[PDB]
């Protein structure tokens, strides 16, 4: 996986940091990857709402506006976190909005919007069969998919599989030029992801993630890497960990970051 002393600095920063590590990264310089935990199951949480507004956009290809159609919020809507669908009670958002406002501020009313209009937590799955992802699975909504149990398959997937779909989404052609291009543009305009994958890189890379946290101290990223004058890179980043109320540590998906894109 490069020597494999990526391989051994990952398992001892996974084991000092007392959690579940999982990592894949794919080099498109190169086509290779470097794996860790890559087939394990973990808890997706925010991380999912890029599935859920890729589904969107697909949708669209077919029904040329969608992005405009408005989505009534209702006082009851609020799940909570929620920091732009609230400035629009009693009024409505745009399917692109909501797309917005899901993937870079994590608003998980906006998710709950993205997921009924596809049709529900199985269409966002049957989406990822499409792809040829067989491995995500999306089984409740806002904010009960966060959860993040030991053992509980519900919400999951594994690295290497977000990992290959993510590249084929931001990269390769599961959507259409102007569909992919839309979705780059949302994830590189993410506000909550500074303290996890982007902590652990040069600070002229760009970057467009989709962090997420929940339940067991669940800290999780997922990016789309271009350093300069060098082919991007696909990242996932999940980490969990043994007690319930664990805190975050966005921290760990930095030195992930840090140690999986050293030699690069
Ligand atoms: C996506 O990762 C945002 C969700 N965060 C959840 C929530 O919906 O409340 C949690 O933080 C659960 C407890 O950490």
């Amino acid at each position: 996986p490069l020597t494999a002393d990526v391989q051994q600095k990952l398992a001892e920063l996974e084991r000092q940091s007392g959690g579940r590590l999982g990592v894949a990264l794919i080099n498109t310089a190169d086509n290779s990857q470097i794996l860790y935990r890559a087939d394990e199951r973990f808890a997706m949480c925010s991380t999912s709402k890029v599935m859920a507004a890729a589904a969107v956009l697909k949708k669209s290809e077919s029904e040329p506006n969608l992005l405009n159609q408005r989505v009534e919020i209702k006082k009851s809507d609020l799940v909570n976190y929620n920091p732009i669908a609230e400035k629009h009670v009693n009024g409505t958002m745009s399917l692109a909005e909501l797309s917005a406002a899901a993937l870079q501020y994590s608003d998980n009313v906006a998710m709950n919007k993205l997921i009924a209009h596809v049709g529900g937590p199985a269409s966002v799955t049957a989406f990822a069969r499409q792809l040829g992802d067989e491995t995500f699975r999306l089984d409740r909504t806002e904010p009960t998919l966060n959860t993040a149990i030991p053992g509980d398959p519900r919400d999951t997937t594994s690295p290497r599989a977000m990992a290959q779909t993510l590249r084929n989404l931001t990269l390769g052609k599961a959507l259409g030029d102007s569909q992919r291009a839309q979705l780059v543009t949302w994830m590189k305009g993410n506000t909550t992801g500074a303290a996890s994958i982007q902590a652990g890189l040069p600070a002229s890379w760009v970057v467009g993630d989709k962090t997420g946290s929940g339940g067991y101290g669940t800290t999780n990223d997922i990016a789309v890497i271009w350093p300069k004058d060098r082919a991007p890179l696909i990242l996932v980043t999940y980490f969990t960990q043994p007690q319930p109320k664990a805190e975050s540590r966005r921290d760990v998906l930095a030195s992930a970051a840090k140690i999986v894109t050293d030699g690069l």
